[PDB]
């Protein structure tokens, strides 16, 4: 019909001649969002010809329907129910009391079919080639798991196949869109220590590494400012418009703050139950703890005007539709008065799910507490892999330990629920919760790519070491051409979820073979 | 007032009781074009009270107006006149006989002031810089000549200030934009020639360089195609609404067939009145004579449907409106033929002067012969610098000779008139006269520049040789970040000239600093 991507038909009969009806709609996946008007269906003229009228619900997570009588404004009927993509779907309001029926004219599609298949094909392939192949300085892990989290980035940005698990939660949880930017920030931490211990051992002045320190950072902020955050197909870049916040900017921020702390405090990495990597960087964990506790303390206690304390909703329509203006918070709030609504992200993710009309940027000011959280995290990774490189027990306990750890803490944190926590999981904040959860994942990755890739070797990172090489060069690259074919062509069909799956894998793999190009070529730039 | 960007306003005064009149504007710059109307003025309803209606004039060339009584069909009033920018202008048709007066009510402002300026600032620079540095292998004279070409090339494709002589011509003559891809052709020849003789005389063989003749050919071919040509803030790319002519496409065919012309017939520089380098090249001459008589017979004597044999002109509104669809003749029929007119350019330069309809490609199939004799003679160039490179005499002697040669040839076809020579100069066409013309003005350049900046050495080709050394980089990349900041923002004025002239001249010298910069890196891509 004209039914967009996952959307399916709902027709409404209305078999009753006396009293008109309105339809509401609400998803499951809101947390206490209002109901909002569907369709109205009118009271039916003649007995034997019902009225009819139709609707789109959306289908990517459950339904809950409402039937309210208009004048009355009281509940006939109500029912939650899952829509399928492309479904046609009928309600009929019989009369004895006042039932309802769905009935299912017409089956919808599997919208995931795309999604199961292309992991066949990648399964398929890993085997031939393994059975094929069988037939016939650097850490390597940390370049391995730095590609990893920059390909699904690069699958990330441009779609991620249209579905709802490849994209950005809207308020709260995880989904594979949320994962790859705090891996990538904690493979940072790692990398900034790694380097500035070999640099200052093979006897770099501190001074010289300070002055590369400020340049590095003030190249990514000004790269993101200039060049990725604008729509440069809209129009010539206007300073009112200009949103400051972005990416490169916070990644600048946070190498500059964890890059100029470690070389600081930085000390000869001395030569086996101990502690050493702990001890020896108090008081980096001291100003750490001090910073966390200010992102606390902003977060909980600052007095944001015509808005709670300590609010951590989408606004919008969430939370009962009481603060509609309030997206965000503390950190929404600061945002606001520092940089100004003009300046910040217009198409919050909160605004497809909650409604929401202020803009919001999820790589605010606040939340750069966080990222150096997780850049500091990621530098703790790096002190395990020097200060303990003999030994492979001690660094898998070690990286075993942490994960442990940081699971429990997040646990505790988010009581294992969506919406429910203390600190919920937030990329949006970048909550306390969503940098312990990501942090334990990534020393799980770790602790399983080090035998593989560098104690034992069985694997050798391929594919993915090659963007792990020369990440900024295809983050910056896939942003400048993201438009152009082959990376993006004409579809035949834009509502369906094959083709633009089909075109964001192709586009993935693509950058995938400039980087290994680029490798072969030894053009690695480094920022 | 609400006027445009070189235009000016023009109020008719009707002191006539009984006959209407109709106002006919027809630019100067035109060969034949039609009186297009302007604007109809009704009668005077009463005496003295004259009618009144305004107009917007092109300010750009001269106007010649006309006056006709609607009715009777009559020329009651004609006169020609230069409009300024900006200028607020009457007419009145005065009764007593039919008489018509112009006077200027506002003063028009001066339009090429910035570019006045511009030329004195630059000026002023380099007596500044010459008089305070005072007080304190690779030819160099063909970097420097390639480096001017493209910078000018930069220049022109950003606008060159909204001026209309830093643009295309319409279809006949010459303005700066036409200089400067010709010149771009010659140098490539000459570097062709350069490069081979150098790597032949390494000993590398002929089957490894035809290889890398024809790589670099197709990588030309396809970046032209994939990046250069289409408009992605428009759209995804789709087949139907692809361009396949081009500027980096031509350059690609020019170069293979050059290039394995040469190789083909390669021979081992010998080491003074003589005709060496002519009669030691005999076959590619012939060649090249009987591939230009190929390109005038199909010019002169092909027969178009539906169009006169031998047809030069631009259709639309030219040559008095006979031949509205005829845009190009022969070159745009075969090109019609062989891509369709949706595999063309949509926006010829005649559309503003001549309002033609279809779709002419200035880069299309026919004139890439003309392209490769530019690129010849610029072999020749290149065969006088090596043949005779120990005597200096010999070098200036062979460029006199040449550029007086061509320069007569070109007098001879043109008849020194821009309409009205046997073969006009004409971009579009890629005529003869245009690269005889184009030629002889790339042998006196490299007559000055070769004493300068490689004999005496009193120049050293700053800046000009910086993007010289990155043709292929500077180019492409103005190209990808022509609408980014700071090579473009947002004007106060999109209808002044000083702005945008301003923009364009920023965005030239940075894409000039970019190239130094990576001179400084030695980071030289040769495609
Ligand atoms: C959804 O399904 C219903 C079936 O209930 C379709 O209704 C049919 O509509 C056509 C034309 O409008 C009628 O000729 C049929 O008699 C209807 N069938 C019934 C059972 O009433 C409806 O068209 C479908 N909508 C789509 C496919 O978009
Ligand atoms: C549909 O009607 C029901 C009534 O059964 C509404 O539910 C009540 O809403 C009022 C607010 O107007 C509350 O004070 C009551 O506590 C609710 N429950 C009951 C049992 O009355 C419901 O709000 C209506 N739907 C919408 C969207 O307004
Ligand atoms: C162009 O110049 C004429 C002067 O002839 C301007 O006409 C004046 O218009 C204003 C308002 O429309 C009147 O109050 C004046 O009396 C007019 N002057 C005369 C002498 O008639 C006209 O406005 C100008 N157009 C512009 C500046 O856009
Ligand atoms: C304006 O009127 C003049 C008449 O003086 C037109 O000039 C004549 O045009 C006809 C064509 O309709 C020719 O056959 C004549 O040779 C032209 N000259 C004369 C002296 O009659 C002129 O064409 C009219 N302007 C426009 C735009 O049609
Ligand atoms: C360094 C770590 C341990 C924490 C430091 C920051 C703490 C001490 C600061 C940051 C913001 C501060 C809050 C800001 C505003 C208000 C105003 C008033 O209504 C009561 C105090 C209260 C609620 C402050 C309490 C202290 C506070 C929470
Ligand atoms: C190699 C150089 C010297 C020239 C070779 C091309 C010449 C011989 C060819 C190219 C196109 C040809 C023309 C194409 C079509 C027509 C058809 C008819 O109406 C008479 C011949 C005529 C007019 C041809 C004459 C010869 C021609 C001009
Ligand atoms: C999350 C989906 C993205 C899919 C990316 C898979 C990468 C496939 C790599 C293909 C190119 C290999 C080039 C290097 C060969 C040595
Ligand atoms: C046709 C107008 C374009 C103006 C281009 C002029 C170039 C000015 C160069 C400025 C940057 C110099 C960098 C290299 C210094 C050694
Ligand atoms: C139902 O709605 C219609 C308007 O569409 C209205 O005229 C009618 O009065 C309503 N029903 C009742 C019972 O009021
Ligand atoms: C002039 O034009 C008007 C319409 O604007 C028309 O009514 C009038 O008749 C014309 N003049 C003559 C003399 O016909
Ligand atoms: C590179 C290959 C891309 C393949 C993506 C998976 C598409 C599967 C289509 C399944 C249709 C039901
Ligand atoms: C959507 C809510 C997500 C909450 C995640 C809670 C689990 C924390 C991690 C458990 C241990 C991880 C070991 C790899
Ligand atoms: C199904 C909808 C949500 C998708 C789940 C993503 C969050 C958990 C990912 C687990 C990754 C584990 C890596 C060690
Ligand atoms: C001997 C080389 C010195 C190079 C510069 C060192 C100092 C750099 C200071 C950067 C501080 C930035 C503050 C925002
Ligand atoms: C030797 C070159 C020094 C250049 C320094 C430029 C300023 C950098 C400051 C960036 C700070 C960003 C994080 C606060
Ligand atoms: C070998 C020279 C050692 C000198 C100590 C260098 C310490 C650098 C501290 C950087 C602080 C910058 C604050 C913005
Ligand atoms: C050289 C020994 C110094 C000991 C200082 C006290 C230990 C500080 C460790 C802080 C670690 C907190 C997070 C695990
Ligand atoms: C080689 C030395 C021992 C390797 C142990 C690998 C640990 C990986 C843990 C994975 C748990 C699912
Ligand atoms: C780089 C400098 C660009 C200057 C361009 C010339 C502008 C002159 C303005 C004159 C106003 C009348
Ligand atoms: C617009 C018409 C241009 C015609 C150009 C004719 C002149 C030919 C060149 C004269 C000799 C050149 C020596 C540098
Ligand atoms: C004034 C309108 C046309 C502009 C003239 C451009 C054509 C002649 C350029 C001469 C360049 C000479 C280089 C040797
Ligand atoms: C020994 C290395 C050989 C490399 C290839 C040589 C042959 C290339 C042929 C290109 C012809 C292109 C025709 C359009
Ligand atoms: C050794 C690499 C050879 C690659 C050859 C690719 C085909 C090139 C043909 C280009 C022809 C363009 C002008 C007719
Ligand atoms: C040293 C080897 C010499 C062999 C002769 C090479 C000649 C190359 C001719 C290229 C013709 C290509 C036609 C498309
Ligand atoms: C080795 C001597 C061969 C002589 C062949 C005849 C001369 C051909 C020269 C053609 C030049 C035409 C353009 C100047
Ligand atoms: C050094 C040897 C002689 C140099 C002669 C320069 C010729 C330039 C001709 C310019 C004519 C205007
Ligand atoms: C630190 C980098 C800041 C760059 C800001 C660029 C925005 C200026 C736009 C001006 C257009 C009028
Ligand atoms: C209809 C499909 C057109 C594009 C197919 C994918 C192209 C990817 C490979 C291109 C290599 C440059
Ligand atoms: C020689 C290079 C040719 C590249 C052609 C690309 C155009 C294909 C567009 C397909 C989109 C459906
Ligand atoms: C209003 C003018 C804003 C831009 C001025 C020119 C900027 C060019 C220099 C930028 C260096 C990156
Ligand atoms: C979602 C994984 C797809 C893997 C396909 C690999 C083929 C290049
Ligand atoms: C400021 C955006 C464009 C940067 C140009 C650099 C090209 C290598
Ligand atoms: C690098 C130059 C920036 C200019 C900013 C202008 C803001 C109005
Ligand atoms: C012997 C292993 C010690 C690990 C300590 C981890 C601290 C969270
Ligand atoms: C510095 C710790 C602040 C914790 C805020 C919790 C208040 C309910
Ligand atoms: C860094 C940009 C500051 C813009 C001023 C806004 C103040 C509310
Ligand atoms: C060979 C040492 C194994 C250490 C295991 C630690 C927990 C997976
Ligand atoms: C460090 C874990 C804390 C869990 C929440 C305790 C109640 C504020
Ligand atoms: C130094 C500015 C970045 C250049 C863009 C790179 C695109 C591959
Ligand atoms: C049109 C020439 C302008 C030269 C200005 C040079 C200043 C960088
Ligand atoms: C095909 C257009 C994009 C090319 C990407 C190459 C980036 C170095
Ligand atoms: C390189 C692949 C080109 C595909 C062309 C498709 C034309 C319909
Ligand atoms: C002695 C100089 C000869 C130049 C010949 C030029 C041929 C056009
Ligand atoms: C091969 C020369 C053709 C010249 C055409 C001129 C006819 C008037
Ligand atoms: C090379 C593109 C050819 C397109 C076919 C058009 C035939 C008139
Ligand atoms: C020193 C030799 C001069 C030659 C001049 C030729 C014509 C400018
Ligand atoms: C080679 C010069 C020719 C000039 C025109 C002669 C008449 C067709």
């Amino acid at each position: 019909a004209e039914l967009k991507m996952d959307q399916a038909l709902l027709l409404i009969h209305n078999e009753l001649l006396w009293t008109n009806l309105t339809v509401y709609w609400k998803s499951e996946c809101c947390y206490h969002c209002l109901f909002q008007v569907l369709v109205n269906v009118p009271q039916s003229p003649k007995a034997g010809k019902p009225s009819a009228a139709a609707a789109s619900v959306s289908t990517q997570h459950g339904s809950i329907l409402q039937l309210n009588d208009t004048l009355e404004e009281k509940e006939v009927c109500r029912l939650e129910y899952r829509f399928g993509e492309f479904g046609n779907y009928s309600l009929l309001v019989k009369n004895i009391e006042i039932a309802c029926d769905l009935a299912v004219n017409e089956d919808p599609v599997d919208s995931n079919l795309p999604v199961s298949i292309a992991f066949l094909i990648g399964l398929a392939v890993i085997i031939v080639i393994s059975f094929l192949r069988l037939l016939l300085p650097r850490l390597r892990s940390v370049d391995t798991f730095r590609g990893i989290a920059l390909i699904l980035m690069v699958f990330v940005n441009y779609g991620g196949g249209k579905y709802w698990y490849f994209k950005h939660a809207s308020w709260n949880g995880l989904t594979v869109a949320d994962l790859v930017f705090p891996w990538f920030v904690f493979i940072m931490g790692s990398s900034i220590f790694l380097s500035m211990t070999s640099i200052l051992q093979r006897g770099c002045s501190k001074f010289r590494l300070l002055g590369k320190i400020a340049w590095r950072s003030f190249l990514l902020i000004c790269i993101g400012i200039i060049i990725v955050n604008p729509n440069y197909c809209l129009g010539p870049l206007s300073w009112d418009k200009v949103r400051i916040p972005g990416v490169l900017q916070r990644l600048g921020v946070t190498y500059f703050v964890v890059a100029v702390l470690e070389l600081l405090f930085a000390k000869p990495v001395p030569e086996c139950l101990s502690l050493r990597d702990i001890t020896s960087s108090w008081p980096q964990w001291l100003l750490i703890l001090v910073l966390e506790g200010l992102w606390l303390g902003l977060t909980f206690l600052l007095p944001v005007p015509g808005c709670p304390t300590g609010y951590l909703g989408p606004g919008g329509i969430g939370d009962f539709g009481k603060y509609p203006n309030c997206t965000g918070g503390a950190a929404g709030y600061i945002d606001r008065l520092l940089l100004g609504d003009d300046h910040l992200y217009q198409h919050p993710s909160s605004a497809v799910l909650y409604h929401t009309e202020v803009a919001y940027d999820p790589e605010g000011i606040l939340g750069t507490i966080n990222s150096i959280v997780m850049a500091f995290l990621g530098v703790q990774a790096g002190k395990i892999l020097l200060y303990y490189k003999a030994r492979t027990k001690d660094i898998l306990i070690r990286f075993t330990a942490w994960c442990c750890i940081l699971g429990l803490i997040s646990v505790a944190l988010t009581k294992v629920s969506e919406n429910e926590g203390f600190i919920p999981v937030n990329k949006n904040l970048w909550s306390l919760s969503y940098v312990t959860t990501l942090s334990s994942f990534a020393f799980f990755i770790l602790l399983v790519l080090y035998p593989v890739v560098d104690v034992k070797g069985l694997w050798t990172g391929t594919p993915f070491f090659y963007p792990g090489m020369n990440s900024i060069l295809v983050y910056v690259g896939h942003e400048v051409f993201e438009n152009y074919f082959p990376f993006q062509w004409k579809l035949k069909d834009n509502q369906s979820h094959k083709e633009h799956l089909t075109q964001n894998i192709v586009a993935t793999a693509l950058w995938v073979l400039i980087a290994y190009i680029l490798y072969r070529k030894k053009i690695f730039w480094k920022i």
